[PDB]
């Protein structure tokens, strides 16, 4: 139902300190090997008053590396697909709400994904483009009610040293009933690795791989 | 430049849960005596699948009643305006992210509202239509960075008793450099007033008084 | 079985950073009127090297005056008593539990409390001394399992001007069933009113008044 | 300064829901290979009417396996020592606060603990004691101010199924300037082994293992 080999599409509008954007992205990927790269554009609302970092996470839970003896929530979700709906928490009191519909037709996936984000004040780091992108990161995850819960500690590189922090809580709906993981992680390392100067085109590269606790 | 009877629009957009809705509305009252009253209509997504209580209060704060001992940072924004940014963090663990912008043309305001909420669980009173209207509330009011920033602890009552807590953090933001109140304090009773069977049209009417500090 | 004036004696004990203290108080007052003001000496630990002002709102709830037609669920608390359990959550990550218990013997009122504060930052208001009082300030409470139910939005005036919030959410819990409140605010100014060099020694004075809603 | 074989003791008094209590605890372990053990008394207080699970975490961050190359924050800070302060959020709404300091006298560390609990709800798993241990769990640790941050998403396993979720932020605060790690993560897996009927004697086993980012 997923080949080893899947490419998507991302339509992503939404709004920032009440700027609205609106953005589009070609991506591809190895949905089995935890790979996947995703191209950029913004189409309206460009160029963006604010840090490029802060939508770069919006950008692909298919494409992540289970291993045999863990539940794939999300793959098991397809064909009818799953949703999931996400809060951030940054530090200096900005917060976004995000939403993501994600579909198949063939060997391509669509997400469809709103962004609100605001409260971020107008001298700190994602209004400044203080931002250097985030740390490799490690997402716990269980499952409740029939869903999927993530609870992420994020981190952004600040130009000049140190760290600006956000709170991840992801919450994914498969859109019919599947086999329900047990307590574990995820861990990625999300990297933009090309762009130009003004961030309206972008390039990321995503690796995700779950895997069990470490210790025990 | 604000008339002591005006009247107002209201284009509401946003998600719950992922689902789209459009909302208009027509108001008019006195900015000058706290009142207004509105009939709004759910244009797009209606019948909508959760409580309308969630909607209300984003549809007015230039209707509010200052002594004259009280600067009013919203009234003197005009005609440039303002924008305001809003977080609601509900007990159960729902969130929303709400923006509106202002804007004044003759006699009549208008107000573009966007509104993102999420993770309402799907027992919830919101999403099973429990909810019977929001207690009268006092929000707390202060100068920061030339905004106006608003705290408020929220109630629903709930069918079958007891309430359901939502705090909202509204901050202000005035086009324009204007004169800066000190600490006081907004009261608000909101009563749904009239409604159709599925709240695809509502009529609301809303009291707001400024004071200084009850006590000392 | 609570006089029209009443005394009361308080043993407040705790750590702020780790750094460990003990206070003790006499006070007085009118139960009724909700007038109270009371004299406490930091016996160990002194001087403190923080604020003092994070102290002064553990040192009377009996105290406080309800209009006939409010249930006062504190003096009803009474002989058996009450306890109270207090979060303060402070703007800067600073976050304190406070947890008192009050007796009765005679016309004596006796508050235990114990403190308990942490990540105040070396270079914050509290521990630079830098904070000048409370705003008056208003309570909303309800009564959920046959508690009462307080929050509150506070503020320490900041040495040249300004504002530190500090959130209190306070749970009252009497030691019989009593008859519950409904929806309702209770207001309050807080006032040093002498001091000596370092705070060792302190005076305050308090007014606060229930009352229902003032809009609607 | 600090031995291959090191053993410790454990003085550690609180108060939860306003319940105070005292424990003694005495512990042996290999501070370069990350294990450790120790044996808990309620000296106080006993039998504990809450979970005991809640002090577990509570009982020893010098015994964490450190690769050579990430710098060790907390075996630096020896032989001054450190401090540490804590702040538990459970999902239902309770909280605490714990501070911590450690000394050493020769082959002997010596913690000497705070605990502070409250608004544990009667009916919740902490208060019915349907708690069964901690999932294994990562911290993501960063410096900032010369301190050491850490924060855990914590989960505890219930009776009949399911998480009790809480959240933990711990500040390490070295006694002298040390030198700096930069970001990193803890893994660790704290396992009761034994215990009375009554929790008034318990026995626990800790392995804590630092590691770089898994993925890139
Ligand atoms: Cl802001
Ligand atoms: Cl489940
Ligand atoms: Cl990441
Ligand atoms: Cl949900
Ligand atoms: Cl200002
Ligand atoms: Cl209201
Ligand atoms: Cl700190
Ligand atoms: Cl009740
Ligand atoms: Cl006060
Ligand atoms: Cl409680
Ligand atoms: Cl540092
Ligand atoms: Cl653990």
């Amino acid at each position: 139902v997923i080949a080893t080999q899947m490419t998507y599409k991302v339509y992503m509008s939404g709004t920032v300190n009440g700027h609205y954007f609106e953005v589009e992205g070609d991506g591809k990927g190895r949905p089995y090997e935890g790979e996947q790269t995703v191209k950029l554009t913004v189409t309206k609302g460009g160029p963006l008053p604010f840090a490029w970092d802060i939508l770069s996470p919006q950008c692909s839970i298919p494409f992540t590396k289970y291993p045999e003896d863990i539940p794939d929530y999300v793959k098991q979700s397809f064909p009818e697909g799953f949703t999931w709906e996400r809060i951030m928490n940054f530090e200096d009191g900005a917060v976004c709400t995000v939403s993501n519909d994600s579909s198949i037709q063939g060997n391509c996936f669509t997400y469809h994904v709103k962004f609100s984000g605001l409260n971020f004040p107008p001298n700190g780091p994602v209004m400044q483009k203080k931002t250097q992108g985030w740390e490799p990161s490690s997402e716990r995850l269980f499952a409740r009610g029939g869903m999927l819960i993530g609870n992420n500690f994020m981190a952004l590189k600040l130009e000049g040293g140190g760290h600006y922090l956000c709170e991840f809580k992801t919450t994914y709906k498969a859109k019919k009933p599947v086999k329900m993981p047990g307590y574990h992680y995820v861990d990625r390392k999300l990297d933009v690795t090309n762009h130009n100067k003004d961030y309206t085109s972008v390039e990321q590269c995503e690796i995700s791989i779950a895997r069990k606790p470490v210790v025990a």
